């Protein structure tokens, strides 16, 4: 069966054309590490690349870069063949000839300062007719050689010479413009794109396979997320690299024209796509198309909605087409569009976290070179509420500030601009600070759905609850068969109570990182926003967004905070229930336990929670967290003192044992006060980057004791009453 | 329609509004005329809630024109030829009441979400075209799903087929124009694909009314033989022997309300009574009854009785009936008493219902001192049954009912374990068994780095035994039961003649 085929997968490296394979492949075809390898593709063409050993990616696959993607005319989800070529190659001359498709507005010599620093210390083989992208000069341009020495025998070496003419050639339709968006041009969302990879690659790359079987492929995919998340770009990328026609109608181009022909344009948009099969249809804005919730106005609005419904209800097999739609909120879409056969498949895209925003930084700033002291890791940590488009706009605006500080004193007034100076427009630290301070975030009040960055080492002590949480939520996931064999269901939620200021959010956040799952945050103020708003529909989709991003964990903070505004044990004439208590448990009653989701309930006063929440079946696990012991506060303090420098004479064992009625927050505020007071001495002595023992005695003066003695007994009597292990604590069975 | 030799014509819902105004009515008119010529024929409307939204829309000049055109076309359907008009929708409240008049839509039928025995059938009715393995069964996979629409299961099967073929098509890499049938048949599906497909699936009807047939019988409930005869002699006798009740001239009872300590299986006896009588079962729990106290929508309690009476025979179940009073106070609470916007809706609808219909109302509550006396009036809910704490001989059966699924060792003694509990209700025993069988898995996992429970997992499990029913509520319930019973003074008397 010709055991040489390989599946095509997107690579992870950000370098030039370098492929990644697995460890048995190295000995399968007798290759070494640093050797030149030849690849054979379609259209009767060859390629040259470099093999790289990797053991983490997969067991049997290749990771092929964007350059040779388009160079070899091979798309994702295709067949490919590889073979060794241990031949000595020593290049001697190269012909340079760019294409005027993208070389516009750039004059001067762009071959001695632009291609020169990129080829050295690379040792990458080149082939006659290669298409590769390079960076420099606030823009990117490809390259293509039309006449040179016959390939093979081309290796980048200093002895090679160069010669330019200065007459670009006209491009043809045989190749594809690499300047378009590819699969590797989307960052910050890896779990969401993998679902599309296993949803769209089959019906598009294998039309006859689905035409021969009785499986009905999805006819509609709904895209979620705040505006600017990248919904349009995902649709543009999944269609341009599959050989399928892409047709885009955004949202208002239909309503802009006169009534009567707007429906005809929509109808012909579907008909033109069928002829160019396989094809795809993407709708950028649809919430403005079908506002059939509260609008109830306009005669032609419902006509357009019904026309769209008719056009997609009638989508029989015939040809291959996928309809894509994008919006801002799931509640802004006509429910008639969510029926089966129209939009039965849905996907939600959230705001990327630090590890996602980091990637979206370089994926946009790759075209400009940075300095040796400018890093994107620290700048991506302060931003938390920025949309994926916010970061791209921030980079573009920071480029303007970087060039403005020098263009005034340069004063180069001319018609054309050379490329010898546009590349030297480096950006420094002073520009990102101003750009990030001036930027205006868009999604600041959306649901906080990100992956935390805290582990078990950040929480000191509390070893008693660590085992209880470890034996409850990882066992059903890691060993599902054991729970099914006995015949009982695993627990669905854990609620804990204790004095305020004991890291009730830290253990809920850390449990998500060690289990490799998402994390949601529904705090108290976020739970009091609909008690007055008289809108019970917002609590509806907070569970949908959690179950779609499985696995995930639901966190509730100060669960009784609503009762404080209404009273408490007695309060008004009512009891301990309101318009929001009855909505928390009604939705989680009917959910499937089999789903990889969890509910965490954090509260300070457990005597106010209604017994209906604590009923067996919804929240039966009760854990009481007491005050930290002497041996735990040392770890708690050293976890917070990890970032700030610590002197050698700083003793922590004695400092931790002198606190008795201090909770977790009381230690953190003491450390904050000490390290703040350290800066005062450093500034006053300026007219040293290390803390000393003198900054402590002046900091423990402001030590606060929030947890008084009245609440300790109140919590202990409740915990003992709810535990009740007396009378039959030690008994031996006869048989 | 396809298997009766009759012409079938389908217009869904939006194909009328898609075209320009003026000819949409003409298309509807000619759709009826073309069907008459091909007699016998039939007419089916897929979507109609989008056709006649004459409740709150009140917009569009041509919308009411189309609604009136449909009304005129069906009001004029004289004998002439043979035609049946079919219409489909999502909710009964989303249809114009003018269409429900006689001669237009006088006959109605409701289709609910199938239960396990129905979803099982819908599994093979779609997966018959693909052969399965010897270790892949559809019985267990249909039990976890409860909120999936009939189309959800078909979509799940199709998506699981894609996952089953994807795990092999990558390593096969058969790139060709045509495909042979010698390899498409060998695409068997295994256990790893249904789990992923069922986890990734998104159910559609998760919050609809739970109208299914239960899967519990009298053997699942241990003890409580006193109430079994009372429930057996009350709801089966009028159905099995209707003539005896009519001969005496009195009417059978319409509902039974019982009270007791929480955690005594107040739902189990209501569910089991439906299986032995071969009837449907509805579930209206407390949270489902508190959703319209704040929603200010009293129209939702309207059709919960209609859906129950259409699926005759059926039984209505109410859980923690006083749960609304907790959010409003209780015996005193606010300046009001023990009635609100939902108490007056529960009994007003069941006052005018026909007793002859095969329906029943079950009322479950924990505190009977808070229920308003209007509910307990003779004629609506007159039967009062008090369920006390289980006895020693009943807890053995209660525990062995729960221990049926999990393996039980030969040295496990249950008679001694049941007699050492005095103030423990039904839930206290079930939670103990749950804790024991959960702690068993911990030892099994720790010893991996045995599929049978032992006696060592018990002593560590009864440590977490909780006692929810305290001594304050027992006397409060007993004094209420004795007050409501009152069989003193004339308990034993012989008539002279
Ligand atoms: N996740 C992302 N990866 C790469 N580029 C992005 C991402 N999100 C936004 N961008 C950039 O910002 C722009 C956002 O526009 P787009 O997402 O197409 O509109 P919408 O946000 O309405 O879908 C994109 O054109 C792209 O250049
Ligand atoms: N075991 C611990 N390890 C690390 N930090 C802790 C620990 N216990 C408490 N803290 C600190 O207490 C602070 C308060 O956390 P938080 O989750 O708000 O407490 P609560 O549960 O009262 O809301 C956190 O910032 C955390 O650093
Ligand atoms: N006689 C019994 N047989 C079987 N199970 C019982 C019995 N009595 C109580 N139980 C258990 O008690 C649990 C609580 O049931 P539930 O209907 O919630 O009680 P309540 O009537 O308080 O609602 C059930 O899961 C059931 O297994």
């Amino acid at each position: 069966n010709r055991p040489n085929r390989l599946i095509v997968d997107e690579a992870i490296n950000e370098d030039n054309s370098v492929v990644s394979l697995s460890q048995p492949k190295m000995d399968e075809l007798q290759l070494f590490r640093g050797d030149t390898v030849l690849l054979k593709g379609k259209k009767r063409r060859e390629a040259v690349c470099i093999v790289l050993s990797d053991d983490t990616c997969s067991d049997e696959k290749i990771r092929m870069n964007r350059v040779v993607r388009n160079n070899l005319r091979v798309r994702l989800g295709d067949v490919i063949s590889i073979q060794p070529c241990p031949d000595v190659k020593y290049g001697k001359r190269i012909h340079v000839l760019p294409i005027d498709d993208t070389v516009e507005g750039i004059t001067g010599n762009l071959f001695e300062v632009y291609l020169k620093p990129y080829f050295l210390e690379a040792y990458r083989p080149i082939r006659k007719g290669d298409i590769f992208l390079v960076h420099g000069g606030m823009r990117a341009v490809e390259f293509k050689v039309v006449e040179t020495d016959p390939s093979p025998y081309c290796i980048v070496a200093p002895d090679t010479v160069i010669h330019c003419e200065g007459e670009p050639i006209k491009r043809e339709d045989e190749e594809e413009s690499l300047n378009e968006v590819g699969y590797d041009d989307i960052g910050g969302c890896r779990k969401q794109l993998a679902q599309i990879k296993e949803m769209v690659e089959l019906p598009l790359r294998h039309p006859a396979l689905f035409k021969a079987i009785g499986v009905k492929p999805p006819r509609g995919i709904l895209l979620y997320g705040p505006p600017g998340t990248g919904k349009t770009l995902i649709a543009r990328a999944v269609a341009n690299e599959t050989g399928a026609f892409f047709f885009l109608i955004n949202g208002p181009e239909i309503m802009s024209k006169l009534a009567g022909e707007s429906e005809s344009n929509l109808r012909k948009a579907f008909e033109e796509a069928e002829k160019n099969a396989p094809a795809i249809i993407f709708i950028d804005e649809l919430d403005a198309i079908a506002p059939k919730r509260e609008k109830t106005h306009g005669e032609v609005e419902r006509r357009i909605v019904s026309q769209l419904l008719t056009l997609m209800d009638g989508l029989k097999q015939r040809a291959h087409v996928i309809v894509m739609a994008a919006t801002n909120r799931p509640n802004s879409i006509d429910p008639a569009l969510r029926r089966f056969g129209r939009f039965d498949r849905e996907v939600d895209i959230g705001i990327p976290d630090a590890t996602g925003r980091l990637e979206i930084l370089q994926i946009h700033t790759k075209n400009m070179k940075l300095a040796d002291d400018v890093d994107l890791e620290q700048v991506a940590n302060e931003t938390h509420g920025h949309v994926g488009a916010d970061l791209a706009a921030l980079c573009s605006e920071a480029a303007l500030q970087a060039i403005r500080k020098k263009m005034d004193l340069i004063d180069l007034e001319d018609e054309t601009i050379d490329a010898e100076v546009m590349n030297s427009l480096a950006v420094t630290m002073d520009d990102f600070r101003w750009a990030l301070s001036q930027s205006n975030p868009s999604a600041l009040r959306e649901t906080v759905v990100e992956v935390p960055q805290v582990t078990w080492e950040d929480i000191g002590g509390l070893e008693d609850v660590k085992r209880e949480l470890q034996e409850l939520v990882q066992y059903p996931v890691e060993h599902p068969d054991k729970f099914l064999k006995f015949g009982m269901t695993p627990s669905k939620g854990v609620l804990f109570y204790g004095p305020p200021g004991c890291g009730k959010t830290l253990l809920a956040k850390a449990i998500a990182n060690e289990c490799q799952a998402n994390f949601i945050s529904i705090k108290g103020p976020e739970l009091l926003t609909m008690w007055f708003g008289e809108s019970e529909a917002n609590v509806r989709e907070i569970f949908d967004k959690a179950r779609q991003a499985a696995p995930c964990v639901l966190f509730f903070d100060e669960l009784d905070s609503i009762a404080k505004a209404r009273g408490g044990n007695i309060g008004d004439g009512g009891g301990a229930a309101d318009r929001v208590i009855n909505q928390i448990l009604t939705e989680m009653d009917g959910m499937s336990t089999k789903k990889n989701v969890f509910i965490i309930g954090a509260t300070n006063r457990p005597d106010i929670i209604d017994p209906a929440i604590l009923r067996p079946g919804r929240l039966d696990q009760l854990i009481y967290i007491p005050l930290p012991d002497e041996k735990s506060r040392v770890a708690i303090l050293k976890a917070n003192l990890r970032k700030s420098p610590v002197a050698k004479d700083v003793d922590l064992e004695f400092l931790a044992k002198m606190t008795n009625g201090f909770s977790g927050a009381d230690l953190t505020e003491i450390c904050q006060r000490a390290c703040k007071l350290a800066i005062r001495e450093s500034i006053e002595s300026e007219i040293v980057p290390e803390i000393r023992r003198d900054h402590f005695e002046e900091a423990m003066r402001f030590a606060r004791r929030s947890v008084s003695d009245n609440d300790i007994r109140k919590y202990e009597m409740f915990a003992q009453t709810l535990q009740q292990s007396r009378g039959f604590g030690s008994f031996r069975f006869p048989s």
